[PDB]
């Protein structure tokens, strides 16, 4: 499983012009799951997202966790992640899992992040939205679950 | 060196409030610089970014590079992109290159890239920015340089 955060001011999806989700201070979380995901990769990867200290204060960088300031988190689909450009000009998506389990560990992810508490929309699965993003600092930050 | 580029429909980068770059339909790049990077990597990057067949029409997904539909550019820097999460909740950035030949890796990839003859806007480097992105699907892209 994969997925790219970032950290946001302010973020929230659109489908049609019609927001679906929408968070203020915290993190945006684009999710893509892969052939071979697990329960357990939802566990070390929705762990690693909420300690990770990415926040700061006047004081100093990189000290505070989504939890600890008490962020917003805003899961969006995005089955891209595991692609492929070794070859063609066109991507490969051969990691990427199916849709249908993919929407499962999706939501299943999504639940469990819940647990943290904090506020978390989302974005619709299968199919096109319009992601807003206002990235502050910019900080963005890779995670692969195959890695943790 | 490591890119993670975002499509998107509307993207600019500001400091305290004034724009420092922005582009309408194109890709936002994000760019962190790898101690060992070298001129190779830029070539090897640039590559692929300038022909990735992510864009769309009505009849096909993935079909139209950034220059086949001779859409803008925004590049800018984001040594997190070399983030080790791997221990502390506090993120470790051992490979992410010094910012002062990293800055210059980054101006040099920015050069290279604006041969492609494209509107490329870049952000500031060494300081922070708040970026605004409008990513369209959303389609979002990693790439690495030493794996391409």
């Amino acid at each position: 499983m994969r997925a790219v955060i970032q950290r946001v001011k302010k973020s929230w999806v659109e489908v049609d012009g019609k927001v679906v989700g929408s968070i203020n201070e915290g993190l945006n979380v684009f999710l893509g799951v892969r052939k071979g995901d697990t329960e357990e990769d939802i566990e070390k990867l929705v762990n690693k997202i909420l300690n990770l200290r990415i926040f700061e204060d006047e004081r100093g960088k990189f000290q505070y966790s989504v939890l600890d300031i008490k962020g917003e988190i805003l899961v969006v689909s995005q089955f891209t992640l595991y692609a492929n450009v070794k070859k063609g000009r066109r991507p490969s998506f051969e990691e990427a899992e199916e849709p249908k389990r993919a929407k499962e560990l999706y939501e299943k992810f999504v639940d469990k992040i819940k647990e943290s508490g904090l506020k978390v929309e989302t974005g619709i699965f299968g199919a096109m939205m319009d992601v807003f993003i206002e990235n502050w600092g910019p900080v963005t930050i890779i995670i692969d679950s195959r890695e943790i």
